[PDB]
């Protein structure tokens, strides 16, 4: 009927209805739970060499109509019935069918409300859609992703916004951004053993000097968009530096913080992902909101694998460098997240704390339950990477499932392309 | 074949072969993860009206003998042989049989090896195994209880414990403890509207009341054991104080942090689990390892469903307690660990700190899979309350599965207890 979920904080309770129009198969098996797994199959969309099946399309195509018309308050019967039967006629005549501006706006909201792993979900139904459904080349791609940095920005005062480029035809003529984000610094291999920049764009910063790049070999050198339209082989344009706002970074107290030379882009903006809705899908539709904190201050900065400024942090905060139990790391990467917080607060870049995001989701979550009977949620993604209990969202019981339309993760493009 | 896991920290991976063991069912369902709930039914094992059937005992038995025997270095096949013959007859002879000291003591090691929770699991082959399999009173159960906190104890320097009583016969005749956990303090309904101790233990406060106990009305009141025998009705017990060993907090710079009269038990006995082993089960078998400060600083000191010390706590600290964003939690939070750490330390009671705990548990995966190809865990649990991503464990991918033997949580014995 439902499952039964409680807040172990409240001692409130809700039932969740809302799992039962989940898709298909999850992450878990029947006798394993994989919920910790990064990347699984589940909530990754796939290349494809021929249409999508019209068995498939049409079913899924109508949910969805049905799914927008019974989403307006007085219900627009005659318009529902009417797109039923022009989006029925479009199938059978073009194989496929194009969405109205509306219903992909209300497509993209509702995938960014049925985002599992997005603790900003009450912003959903704030959102500008950039249609660049009409796109053909690299150089068009290029120009549209530029009027998408610079609007998202909005010098500072960021606004949540996506770019919709055409949807996928029959899989050999994908528009796509080979970039993780829109902005992302260069991860260099130098001579000396060690590594210069963000270590996690390694690999690709590689193949975007095969591809004739001009490594500026530094920390934050930001890295060109790597565009491939119309599935033709991907094109290399240097992102204007103008667009690029960055926040270094400064201690409200610790003024030696600065002499680190530390700063981060303001935009956090995925490239990479897939938006399935009705049936279709577009491999290309770069997104953005804007930061937490931690992803910031706690993850790009003190990750092992990420810049791991801690060993110095702490060193610098004059504390117990060498021994794990003087809880050290727990003193700095909090000073770092202030600075990181101070910052942006300064530079006047919006930002959002996880204390206080996480208040405000578990208010999305209240508003969903009684809205729609449930909200899918992935508690170790949803959970900060710091304060775990102290934040509200971990005494809160979740469900996690994929609901239609959705935002779903892609195969790196260079291990599936085709060069000519 | 496998599954694949990686680690994001070092890019490390390993292959799970382990899971295929897996009992029957776990939490999540086909199209959903329920990974995120505190008490699912895969991980409760209830209670019974008549014996365990013959056809399910029996194959679980002689699968327990064959992991037994296919334990040590050089297989003792004539003995294997032998017990797998001797168990048979004993299970068709008297309905049940009864496991050797020498494999009890190996399924409570292996059953903590395979308590997907614990962090605390590097430390598997160091446990002392009380024998309390011939007990028959309340009052004797209470005795074996005292010799166990005595003994877990051992002034500070704790040792890792379990005291197994007698196994479930019919369903009616169950031994068990209606504590959480040996030790533990009441929580008072008090006449001003506020709650005094331990507010999670309040509903069993009222029924130690119920049944005769003399509520102490204060912070730390050390609960009475409530012991039901034989299945008969519960006999209140209190605990001879100088058992119960007290850490009072005090933090090495802020003196003023006593001044909060704020102190917690030495002793981590959770008493109201259930161990599963070759068909068998036994209701009643508190055990103890040692504490992670975390338990106690994070959890039962600042859940606003516990002790609730941070609005005070920050204020004395002089950080700004109305702005979320000033990050003072965080700030607090991490001084209550030092200081929980710091007093342990001091009084010289057995205490770890959640990094290295996070560290050990790390390389005991690693040699778990090494040297039985996988390792069931709980990423949601593993994972400490605080500090994240700071921790090796939140950058390892894991799989969590039910294996054999296995501890299981119970139903609230007052809410299926027979009242003669
Ligand atoms: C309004 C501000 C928003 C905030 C503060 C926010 C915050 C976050 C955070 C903390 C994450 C985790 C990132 C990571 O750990 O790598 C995340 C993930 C995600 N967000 Fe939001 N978000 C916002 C807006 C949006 C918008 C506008 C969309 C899409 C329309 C969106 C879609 C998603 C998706 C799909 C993920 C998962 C990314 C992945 O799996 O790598 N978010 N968001
Ligand atoms: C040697 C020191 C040990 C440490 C530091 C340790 C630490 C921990 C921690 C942090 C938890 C989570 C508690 C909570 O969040 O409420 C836990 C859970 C658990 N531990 Fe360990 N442990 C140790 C020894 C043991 C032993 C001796 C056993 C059993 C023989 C054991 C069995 C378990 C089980 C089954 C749970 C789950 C409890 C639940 O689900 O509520 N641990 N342990
Ligand atoms: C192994 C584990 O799945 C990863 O380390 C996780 C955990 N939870 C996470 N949460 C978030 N928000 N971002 C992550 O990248 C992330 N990665
Ligand atoms: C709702 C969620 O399952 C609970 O808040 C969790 C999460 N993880 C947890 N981890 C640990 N170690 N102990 C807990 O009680 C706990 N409870
Ligand atoms: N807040 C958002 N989206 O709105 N984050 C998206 C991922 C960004 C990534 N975690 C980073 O730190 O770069
Ligand atoms: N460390 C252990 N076991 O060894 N903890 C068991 C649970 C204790 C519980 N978390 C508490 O803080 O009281
Ligand atoms: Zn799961």
């Amino acid at each position: 009927q439902y499952v039964r979920i409680k807040n172990w904080g409240s001692g409130e309770i809700l039932h969740d209805t809302l799992h039962h129009k989940a898709t298909s198969d999850f992450t878990c098996k029947s006798k394993s739970c994989l919920g910790s797994i990064m990347n699984p199959k589940s909530l990754t969309r796939g290349p494809r060499d021929k249409p999508t099946p019209l068995e498939e399309l049409l079913p899924h195509a109508i949910e969805f109509i049905n799914q927008y018309y019974g989403s307006f308050k007085e219900a627009k019967i005659e318009e529902h019935l009417a797109r039923l039967e022009a989006v029925t006629k479009e199938i059978e005549t073009t194989g496929t069918y194009q969405l109205t501006l509306d219903e992909l706006i209300f497509a993209t909201k509702m995938a960014w409300r049925n985002a599992p792993r997005c603790i900003g979900r009450i912003q959903w139904s704030n959102l500008q859609v950039f249609d660049a459904r009409n796109c053909s080349t690299a150089q068009e791609m290029f120009q549209h992703i530029c009027r998408h940095i610079l609007y998202a920005t909005n010098n500072g005062n960021i606004r949540s916004a996506i770019t919709v480029f055409p949807q996928r035809s029959d899989g050999k003529h994908d528009f796509r951004l080979w970039n993780s984000q829109l902005i992302r610094y260069a991860g260099y291999q130098m001579p000396d053993g060690t590594i210069r920049g963000d270590a996690a764009t390694l690999e690709f910063t590689q193949l975007c000097i095969d591809l004739g790049w001009k490594p500026r070999y530094g920390r934050f050198d930001v890295l060109p968009l790597v565009l491939q339209a119309d599935g033709q082989d991907p094109e290399v344009f240097e992102i204007p530096p103008d667009l690029v706002l960055e926040v270094t970074m400064e201690h409200p107290k610790y003024e030696w913080f600065q002499e680190l030379g530390l700063k981060w882009y303001a935009l956090p903006a995925v490239a990479n992902m897939l938006l399935e809705v009705g049936g279709l899908e577009f491999p290309a539709c770069p997104f953005n909101g804007w930061y937490m904190g931690t992803e910031i201050g706690v993850r790009d900065f003190c990750d092992t694998q990420r810049y791991n400024i801690l060993e110095e942090v702490g060193r610098r905060m004059g504390l117990e460098t060498h021994t794990l139990a003087s809880l050290w790391k727990d003193r700095a990467v909090t000073e770092i997240n202030v600075a990181v917080l101070h910052s942006f607060q300064k530079q006047n870049v919006t930002i959002m704390d996880h204390h206080t995001a996480s208040e405000s989701f578990m208010k999305h979550m209240q508003n969903e339950y009684r809205a729609r009977g449930g909200c899918p949620a992935d508690w170790i993604w949803l959970v900060p990477p710091v304060s775990g209990s102290i934040t509200p969202v971990f005494h809160q019981e979740m469900l996690n499932y994929v609901l239609s339309p959705f935002y779903y993760y892609q195969i790196e493009p260079w291990k599936t392309h085709i060069w000519q």
